Order: C-alpha cells, then sequence, then structure tokens
C-alpha cells in the first residue's frame, strides 16, 4: 500500500465496521417501533460507510481525473457512500422532531443535489468548473442548514424536552461536521490542491467517524428515540 | 461554445434556474403541510433540471455512442435529470388525487422503466435494437398515460372540485407534453437521425421548461394544494 | 449469438415478460387498496427483470473485467435487476405482515447493502479481494434471513391465518432461492469459475424465475392480498 492515505482509509474502515457492529448489538431487543427506525437509520449509516471506505482502501473506489494537467487522484466511492448516508442522517433528525413530509422531502431532495453536484465537479475535466459545481453543492448544503434552524417552529408548541435537547445537539453536531466537507474540498486534492490527499483522506476520515459514530452514539443512547 | 445547441442548453440552463428561485421565494411562509408537500416536490424539479442543463451546457452531460458507423453525440445527463423528475412531476399528480399507494408504486416503478430503457436505448451501439428499447419504453409511458386517465376511479365520489379541476388541467399538460418526448428521441439524433440536435436540443428545452416550469406555475397558483 | 448462454438469456426474457404479461392483466379490475400494493410490487419485479435479461441479450448489460490473468464476460445488468427487485420482493413479505418501518428499511437497506457489494466484487480486479465482497454481501444476505425468521414476533399475536399462512410459505421460498445466489455467484464466472458461464447463467435463469413469477404466482393467488 504504496498510497500514503492507506492509513486513514484503514483506520476509517475499522471504525465504521466497529460502530455498526456496536450499534447492531445495542439495538437488539428493541421493540418499540419509534426506537426501531432510529436504530435501524443510524445502524445502516456506519454499515454503508464502512463497505465505502473498504472499497477506498482496496482502491476500487479510487479513479483517475483529467484536469489542470495533472492525472489526480479522485475518491468517487466516497459520493456512493454519502448518496445514501447524508440523506439518512437528514432523516434521524427529521423524525425526531415529527417533520412534516413536505419537510422531509425537500432535505433528502436538497441532499441528493449536494451529493449529486460534488461528485459532478469532483469528476469534470475542466478545472475553472469544478468550483462552479462546488458552489452549487454548497449553496445545497447551506438550504439544508436553513430548514434545520428555521423549517421546524410549528413544531415546538409540541415537542417532548428530550426530543427538543437530543435534537438540539444533533442538529449543531450536525451544522458544525457537514460546514467542514466543503472547505476540506475546496483546499484538498479535488479543489486548490493546497493539502495534500493523505491530509484530506485523515480529515474526511475524522469528520466521518464523528458524524456518522459519534451523532448515532449521542442519538441512540437517548430516551428521545422511544414513543413515551 | 462549437456546439451549435450551447445557446439552447444554456436558456433551459437559466430558465429553469429562474423557475426553481420563484418557486423557492413563492414558497417561503407556507405552513399548511399539503402545499408543503407540493411545493417541495413542484421546487425540486426544476433545481434538478437546472443542474443537468448546466451539466450538458458545461459537456460534462455529453458522450460520444459509435453506432450507425459514427460516433454519436449523446446527452446522457437527460436520464439523470428525468429519472427524478418524472416521478416527481407524477407524484404531485397522485397526490392531488388521494392516490392509493399501490397506485403511487406503479406509476413510479413504469416512469423508472421508461427513463432506464430510455438510458439503455440512448447509450446501445446496435442501431436496430436503440429502437426496441424506445418501444418498451414507450410501452411505460402508455401505461402512466393510462394510470393517469383510468386509475382514479374510485376517487371522483371524493374529490374536492377544485382539486379535480387542477388534476384535470395538469394531467392534460402531462400527457400532451410527455407524449412528445419519445417523437422527438424517434426522430432526433438519439434515433433516426432526422432532425439535427440542434433542433432535437431546442424542441427538448422548450418541452422541458413547459413540463416542469409550466406546470409547476398551474399547480403552485392553485388553491388545491392547500388542505381545505 | 455466439454466446452459448444466450438461450438461457432469451428463455429469461421470455418467461419474465410473460409473468410480467400475466400479473398485469390479473391484477386489472382489483380495487382493494391492500391488494393493489402487492399488485403493483408484483408486476413490476418481473417487468424490471425482463429489462434487464434483454438488456444481457442484447449484449448491453455484459462487460469484460480484467482479472486473474483473463478478460472475464460479467453480466453487470443482474445487479441492476436485483438493486431494484429484491427490495420489492422484501416490501411485498413486509406488507403482508404489517411490518414496522424501522424494520421496513433495515430489510431495503441491507438490502442495497448485499446488491451494492456484490456488485463492486463482480468488478473488482483484484481477484483475491472479489471473495471479500462475496463475504460482506452474503453477511447482508444472512441478516436479511435473520430478520424474516426473528424480526416479526410482535406480529403473531395479530396476523390473520391466512396472511400467516402465505407469509410462511413465501418467507421459505425466499430463503432456500435466494441463498443459492451466493453459492452459484461463488463457483461460477464471478467466483471461482468452476462452473462455466453458460451453466451459470442457466441456473441465475431458474432461480431468477422461481424467485419473482414463482414467489408472484404464490402470493397473487392468495387471499392474504386483500383486507379482509
Ligand atoms: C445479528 C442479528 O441482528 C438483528 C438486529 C439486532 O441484532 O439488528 C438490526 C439493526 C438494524 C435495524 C439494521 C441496520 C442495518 C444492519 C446493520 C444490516 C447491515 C449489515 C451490514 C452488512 C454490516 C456491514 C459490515 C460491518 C462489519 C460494518
Ligand atoms: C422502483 C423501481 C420499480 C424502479 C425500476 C428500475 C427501472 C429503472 C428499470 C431498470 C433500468 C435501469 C435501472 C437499468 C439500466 C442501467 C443503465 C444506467 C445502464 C447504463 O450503464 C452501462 C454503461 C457501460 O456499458 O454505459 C455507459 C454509462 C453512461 C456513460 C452513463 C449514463 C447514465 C447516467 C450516469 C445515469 C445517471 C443516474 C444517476 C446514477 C443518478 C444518481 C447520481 C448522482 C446522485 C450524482
Ligand atoms: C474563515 C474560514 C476559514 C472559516 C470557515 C467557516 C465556514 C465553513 C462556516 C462554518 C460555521 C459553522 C461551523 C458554525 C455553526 C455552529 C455554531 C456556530 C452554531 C451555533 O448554534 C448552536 C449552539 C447552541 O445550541 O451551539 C453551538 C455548537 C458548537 C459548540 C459550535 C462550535 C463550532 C466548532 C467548535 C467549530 C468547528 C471546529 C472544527 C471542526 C475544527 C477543525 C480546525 C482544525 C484546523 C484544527
Ligand atoms: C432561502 C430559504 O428557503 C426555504 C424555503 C422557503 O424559502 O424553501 C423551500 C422550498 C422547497 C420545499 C425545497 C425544494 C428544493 C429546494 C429548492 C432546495 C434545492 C436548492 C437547489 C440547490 C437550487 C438549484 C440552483 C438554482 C439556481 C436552480
Ligand atoms: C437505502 C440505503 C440504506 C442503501 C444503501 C446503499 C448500499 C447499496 C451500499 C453502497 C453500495 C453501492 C451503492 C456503492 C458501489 C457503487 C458501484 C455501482 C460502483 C461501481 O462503479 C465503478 C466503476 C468504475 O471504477 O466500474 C464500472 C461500472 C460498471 C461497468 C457498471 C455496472 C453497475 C450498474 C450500471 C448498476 C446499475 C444501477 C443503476 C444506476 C440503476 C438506475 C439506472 C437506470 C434508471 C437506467
Ligand atoms: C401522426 C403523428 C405525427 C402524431 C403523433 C401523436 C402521438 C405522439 C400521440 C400524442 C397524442 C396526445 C398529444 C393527445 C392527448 C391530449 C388530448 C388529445 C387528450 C384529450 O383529453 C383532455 C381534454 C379534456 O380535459 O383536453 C385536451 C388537452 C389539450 C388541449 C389537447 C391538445 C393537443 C396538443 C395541442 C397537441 C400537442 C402540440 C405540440 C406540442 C406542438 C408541436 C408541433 C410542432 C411541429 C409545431
Ligand atoms: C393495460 C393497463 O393495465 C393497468 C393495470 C391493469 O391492467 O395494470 C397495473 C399493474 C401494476 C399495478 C403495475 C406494475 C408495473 C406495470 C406492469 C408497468 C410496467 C410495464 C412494463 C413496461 C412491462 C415490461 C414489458 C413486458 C413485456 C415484460
Ligand atoms: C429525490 C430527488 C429530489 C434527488 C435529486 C437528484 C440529485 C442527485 C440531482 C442530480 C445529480 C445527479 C443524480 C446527476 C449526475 C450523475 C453523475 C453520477 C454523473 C457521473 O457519471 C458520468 C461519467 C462519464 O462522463 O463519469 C465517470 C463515472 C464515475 C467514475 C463513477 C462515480 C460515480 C459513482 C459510481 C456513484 C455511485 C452511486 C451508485 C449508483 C449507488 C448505487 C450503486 C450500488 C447499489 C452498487
Ligand atoms: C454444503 C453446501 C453445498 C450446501 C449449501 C447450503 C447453504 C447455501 C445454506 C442454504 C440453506 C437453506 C436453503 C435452508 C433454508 C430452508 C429450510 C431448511 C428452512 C426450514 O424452515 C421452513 C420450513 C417450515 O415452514 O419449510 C422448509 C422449506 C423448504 C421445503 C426447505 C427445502 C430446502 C430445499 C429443497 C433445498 C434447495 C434445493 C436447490 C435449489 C436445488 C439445487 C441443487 C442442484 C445441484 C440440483
Ligand atoms: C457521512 C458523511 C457526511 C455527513 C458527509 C457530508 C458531506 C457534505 C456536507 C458534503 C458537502 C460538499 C459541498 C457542500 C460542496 C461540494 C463538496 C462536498 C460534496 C464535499
Ligand atoms: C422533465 C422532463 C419530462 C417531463 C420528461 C419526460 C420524458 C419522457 C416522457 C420520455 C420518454 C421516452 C420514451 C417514451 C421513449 C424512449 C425515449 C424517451 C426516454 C425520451
Ligand atoms: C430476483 C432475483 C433475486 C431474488 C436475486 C437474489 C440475489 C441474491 C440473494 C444475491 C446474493 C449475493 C450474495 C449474498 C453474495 C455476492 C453475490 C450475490 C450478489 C449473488
Amino acid at each position: 500500500t504504496g498510497r500514503p492515505e492507506w492509513i486513514w482509509l484503514a483506520l476509517g474502515t475499522a471504525l465504521m465496521g466497529l460502530g455498526t457492529l456496536y450499534f447492531l448489538v445495542k439495538g437488539m431487543g428493541v421493540s418499540d417501533p419509534d426506537a426501531k427506525k432510529f436504530y435501524a437509520i443510524t445502524t445502516l449509516v456506519p454499515a454503508i460507510a464502512f463497505t465505502m471506505y473498504l472499497s477506498m482502501l482496496l482502491g476500487y473506489g479510487l479513479t483517475m481525473v483529467p484536469f489542470g494537467g495533472e492525472q489526480n487522484p479522485i475518491y468517487w466511492a466516497r459520493y456512493a457512500d454519502w448518496l445514501f448516508t447524508t440523506p439518512l442522517l437528514l432523516l434521524d433528525l427529521a423524525l425526531l422532531v415529527d417533520a412534516d413530509q413536505g419537510t422531509i422531502l425537500a432535505l433528502v431532495g436538497a441532499d441528493g443535489i449536494m451529493i449529486g453536484t460534488g461528485l459532478v465537479g469532483a469528476l469534470t475535466k475542466v478545472y475553472s468548473y469544478r468550483f462552479v459545481w462546488w458552489a452549487i453543492s454548497t449553496a445545497a448544503m447551506l438550504y439544508i442548514l436553513y430548514v434545520l434552524f428555521f423549517g421546524f417552529t410549528s413544531k415546538a408548541e409540541s415537542m417532548r424536552p428530550e426530543v427538543a435537547s437530543t435534537f438540539k445537539v444533533l442538529r449543531n453536531v450536525t451544522v458544525v461536521l457537514w460546514s467542514a466537507y466543503p472547505v476540506v474540498w475546496l483546499i484538498g486534492s479535488e479543489g486548490a490542491g493546497i493539502v495534500p490527499l493523505n491530509i484530506e483522506t485523515l480529515l474526511f476520515m475524522v469528520l466521518d467517524v464523528s458524524a456518522k459514530v459519534g451523532f448515532g452514539l449521542i442519538l441512540l443512547r437517548s430516551r428521545a428515540i422511544f414513543g413515551e
């Protein structure tokens, strides 16, 4: 493994794998149907990331994109991961607050646009246009963060204190960690090329494990996930 | 931009972009959960088309398919657009009439078959077989149009007059505009090659903007989208 | 058709096509909304398989994957089929028993992991790593079979005798036929290469037609699909 970023791909694979097994074991026995939804969503998220980390580690999830005069290593498997795991994370938030279905559809669809335009930007061979896709994807992310802070103002007169409390923490966790991903992309291998791929891969590893396994530990340890 | 169809890709990009912003602004403030569903579906549709028009304009959504002795320019991004936006359009219709879930699943699944076989036909290198996929996809479209006219005969004893009225108009808009897409494909660059790609791109632009932004203006201006 | 497996691809195409038309005709007239769900799911399943069998027959769904020193014919279209039809089959089971939504999401997501890791294994160029993906996919299949036997223990105090009976038979049909697919893959063209592709294609044809058209005949002939 002649790619120096292999260690972070291996560590990411192991930590997503271990978080999947932990959440699997923890959700055994659970009969509350509301809690079963949260365990299924929250366990699927690092299970999908485990498979995509492994595909990067083994090289399957890596391709070379010509741009800027250069053959650029691009890990496309990250977008196949995020396509599914970032709407699932939004679904955990949305279920906490009993979101209306129109709000869930706005969130999941804005998130698909965010990930799909991120992927088009990652694979685009004209260097300047990569950053046009980055901006569109960021605009979709900002929409999602707007909805998470301002789209549930009908949900407060009626929201169990423990649901509000856990939703607040997870929403803060989300806004901080997810906002770092466009920055990493912009300065890393896919963007300006200021931070080398080895470091980029480290940064996404720490973000992903926090946003998936850290997030899910907070959620699944709360009694907000059970019907009262 | 040495592709003469660039002007229609640019115009399509702008009109889908402007229709997205208009519907975004128009749906601000809306609290009625039924109306929020219609705004989310109807706003996502031109937002997705904006991204796919832009990918065609920038060249990312174009590939060359050998067939007929020739390297043929094929805009595959149209199928990535339609994969999502044509079930969303069907969902707006189906929600208007309070469709049963089995009818929604038939519609969304027939539509996936329509778009996916359209894409296989667009990328098929044996010329005669392209038209086998065209026929299968047309058969799926005809099924969808059948369901839209004859699959909601339990929904009339109970259907607000304004819902019936808006559903009738949008269903007519749909049947007329969607039926033109197999014809354009059959005579255009993907099919018989009778109409040049520049004109084909113009035709799909006018159809798409009408079927997305025209459709959505009719829907979102009606009080059929609000619970009574 | 210089591929000896063409006959089984042609036969599979015809049998999925004929089963689609039969289920289409059989579900005409059905007004019971619960029954309409089962007809839509169960009819879409062989309709999707018909398109994917046809794409294999015509060669579109075939690619060459280098591994083991060799250019290996890999029918990738099977994974595009299964991506949709295996969650749909699980949905028919889950609706029979009135599964909780968290259980449905676990099933559909485990199934996506099963098919997507199966596809990564089928396309992986390092021979030994193909079998790592096979094992992960098998682990997801075993999870699905676990849930089908042990995830509905809240659903028995309340389950119409005819629903229990039909669910039991279809679940047995599923466990036996689906468990054969990793074995065929492991000994066939995608794995160890012990069984030639011609025979492999025969085996998957018999499995698919049984698991789709055989399964659906059992389901759609039962009164378990109607609300009582
Ligand atoms: C609910 C159910 C009932 C639904 C039923 C399913 C229904 C659709 C029936 C099955 C049809 C279909 C799924 C199967 C055909 C797959 C098709 C894409 C195959 C083409 O790809 C094969 C290759 C190489 O030979 O061609 C070359 C590849 C091309 C150059 C690429 C062109 C294709 C586009 C890239 C498609 C874009 C779609 C994206 C995957 C959408 C998400 C991506 C995003 C978030 C960035
Ligand atoms: C000029 C540029 C270089 C800067 C780029 C910024 C840009 C990308 C936008 C990001 C802003 C965003 C992170 C802020 C949103 C979170 C927070 C401020 C929201 C406040 O509201 C929530 C409150 C109360 O419930 O809790 C508060 C929740 C938390 C306690 C808020 C704490 C914020 C985080 C601690 C900051 C993230 C830390 C990084 C992940 C560390 C990486 C840096 C590295 C080089 C060591
Ligand atoms: C709800 C959630 C819990 C679900 C969890 C997600 C779960 C599936 C886990 C993730 C696995 C998976 C999504 C990730 C792997 C992606 C896989 C397709 C990668 C293969 O493609 C990489 C390339 C180049 O190196 O190979 C060469 C490319 C090949 C030649 C092409 C073969 C692949 C097929 C084309 C696949 C067909 C699927 C279609 C996109 C379906 C729709 C298309 C249609 C409508 C026309
Ligand atoms: C032989 C071939 C060349 C012809 C190909 C036809 C074939 C592809 C099938 C298409 C038929 C389809 C469009 C008809 C369905 C719509 C309509 C007749 C349905 C009637 O029922 C609805 C009624 C009452 O509510 O309103 C009625 C709704 C509307 C008022 C109906 C009006 C029909 C449209 C005005 C026709 C479409 C116009 C084109 C988009 C213009 C493009 C032509 C260009 C060259 C100028
Ligand atoms: C609900 C709605 C509102 C949602 C709105 C949709 C929203 C996402 C907006 C549309 C964006 C997007 C869908 C369109 C862009 C498609 C994008 C994949 C195009 C890239 O592919 C083009 C090629 C050749 O030029 O590049 C080369 C190809 C690369 C080498 C491959 C890299 C891409 C990955 C393979 C993507 C993996 C995703 C898988 C299809 C997931 C399932 C596969 C699995 C089960 C094995
Ligand atoms: C060492 C290896 C080579 C063996 C590999 C096995 C491995 C892949 C795991 C598979 C085990 C699995 C098929 C068993 C599950 C089914 C069954 C035993 C479950 C019992 O519980 C259900 C009961 C009561 O309702 O009905 C019972 C339901 C049925 C009546 C059970 C009958 C089992 C099937 C008849 C066996 C499958 C037959 C094959 C499809 C035939 C192909 C062989 C060919 C070479 C002729
Ligand atoms: C599980 C992994 C998580 C939570 C990942 C989140 C990823 C994003 C918020 C990605 C955002 C991006 C942009 C806004 C701009 C373009 C680059 C992306 C895709 C990295
Ligand atoms: C937003 C864009 C809309 C409403 C597009 C609709 C597209 C169709 C109805 C496409 C149909 C096709 C056929 C029936 C045959 C094969 C060619 C297609 C995909 C163009
Ligand atoms: C309609 C076709 C059906 C029911 C197909 C089922 C396919 C599976 C159960 C496939 C399973 C696989 C594994 C568990 C290991 C990797 C190889 C696969 C994808 C064939």
